[PDB]
């Protein structure tokens, strides 16, 4: 089973080649880390494997959902700490990731009932609704478009998140470029609108994930430092009239900062669309942004076993993230080892706030 081969990640000697996705689950009470997050990531930890943590907070206006956990204070960073304790006694790698949500946010999240910034003012439209925090679904808002001083200072957020989660001892940090949210609103041209700098040409479009990725990178190193994007995935209204060129463009910014800095990155992450021809073409696509990018790649997207032991045989990624598997099984490394049968998984809970129901009450084997 070649997800079992051992792969050197940097300077990280993984075991396995079966990561813990990213996944906004709610059960930080208040943006505080809670002892539940400890419970629910040791579950999932194994000797020598690698997590990535749900999206983080990287500022008072970041958050889009209810109770996601915030890594921009020192109270947030001790609470941090307990949990990566936790699992790095496991053996595990944990990066944190870090989330700006951009306009798929509303009122009752920002600070004042304030509206939440974009590259655009364009709304999502009402085809997508946000969950509020009693458990309803609203309305997305018209976001405020931000100068090239504010967005200065979003990147100077990110900067200071990710020497926050070093100072937590994270391994790193991975940069959240992806599903519709901030950096994708600046990246995808179907949102950006934008006349200067930042708008118009692949490299106006770039920019802000460049700068993003070059002030974390100046931070803490390259090789602390992942980045998540998704092209092809149109969530939240975030399209691109080309992904290919687009997701191309990313990857040229990301090998010459590994050039320019010296270093490389721990890895580019990208998620893919799955339908239900276009799975080929998609194919192709993940193919080709892993052949451009000098370095490790984490394919996630709708693998599962068979799927993830194919990517790897065949080259396509050097590691894969699992999501919802990973939700319901929390020894979903141990599952995939043995050809184990999997939990199903109960989305009315993925993002409800009981410390354990749906959260750390799955069984293992
Ligand atoms: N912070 C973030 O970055 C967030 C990322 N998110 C991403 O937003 C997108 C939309 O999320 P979603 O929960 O609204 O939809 P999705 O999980 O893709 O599924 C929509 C329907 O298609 C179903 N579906 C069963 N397999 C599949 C399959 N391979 N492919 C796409 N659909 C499938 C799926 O069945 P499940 O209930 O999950 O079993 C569901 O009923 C996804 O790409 C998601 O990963 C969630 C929100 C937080
Ligand atoms: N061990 C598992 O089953 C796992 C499912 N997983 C996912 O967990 C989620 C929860 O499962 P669910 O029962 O709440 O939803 P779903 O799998 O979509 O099936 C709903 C009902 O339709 C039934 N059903 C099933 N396949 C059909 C069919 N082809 N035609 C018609 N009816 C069907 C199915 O019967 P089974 O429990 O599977 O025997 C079930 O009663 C699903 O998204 C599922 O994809 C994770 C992986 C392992
Ligand atoms: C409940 C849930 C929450 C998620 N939250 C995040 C998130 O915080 N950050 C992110 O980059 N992706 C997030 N995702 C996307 C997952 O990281 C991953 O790409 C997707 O679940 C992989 O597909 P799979 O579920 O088929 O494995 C989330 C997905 C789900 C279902």
């Amino acid at each position: 089973n070649p997800l079992f081969s051992p792969y050197k990640m940097g300077k990280f000697n993984l075991s396995h080649r079966v990561v813990l996705a990213p996944m906004t689950r709610c059960r930080a009470l208040n943006n505080i880390p809670q002892a539940a997050l400890g419970e629910y990531y040791e579950q999932r930890a194994t000797a020598g494997g690698f997590l990535i943590t749900e999206g983080t907070m990287i500022s008072p206006t970041s958050a889009g959902f209810p109770h996601v956990p915030g890594i921009f204070t020192k109270e947030q960073v001790r609470e941090w700490k307990k949990i990566v304790d936790v699992v790095h006694a496991k053996g595990a790698v944990i990066f944190c990731q870090l989330w700006h949500v951009g306009r798929a946010s509303h009122e009752v999240y920002q600070p004042a009932g304030a509206a939440p910034i974009s590259s655009t003012e364009k709304p999502i439209s009402n085809r997508w609704r946000i969950l509020m925090p009693d458990g309803t679904h609203g309305i997305y808002p018209k976001p405020r478009a931000i100068g090239t001083y504010e967005i200065s200072q979003v990147v100077e957020d990110y900067r200071r998140s990710a020497l926050n989660a070093i100072e937590a001892g994270f391994d790193g940090i991975e940069i959240h470029g992806a599903h519709g949210y901030l950096i994708d609103q600046f990246l995808k041209d179907g949102i950006n609108d934008r006349t200067d700098e930042y708008g118009g040409s692949l490299a106006n479009r770039c920019k802000f994930i460049t700068q993003v990725v070059q002030a974390v990178v100046s931070a803490i190193g390259a090789d602390r430092v992942g980045v998540r994007v998704s092209p092809a995935i149109d969530h939240l209204d975030a399209m691109d009239s080309n992904p290919l060129s687009l997701g191309l463009a990313v990857v040229e910014r990301l090998n010459k900062i590994q050039l320019h800095s010296g270093s490389k990155l721990a890895y580019l992450h990208v998620t893919q669309p799955r339908y239900v021809g276009s799975e080929e073409e998609e194919a192709r696509l993940m193919r080709t942004l892993r052949n451009a990018y000098q370095g490790t790649f984490i394919c996630s997207g709708g693998y599962t076993r068979e799927l993830g032991i194919e990517a790897v045989a065949q080259g396509d990624a050097d590691l894969v993230s699992y999501g919802r598997l990973f939700i319901s099984n929390p020894d979903l490394v141990m599952r995939i080892k043995l050809n184990a049968p999997l939990n199903k998984y109960n989305r009315k809970t993925f993002y409800t706030q009981d410390p354990v129901v749906g959260y750390t009450d799955y069984p293992f084997l």
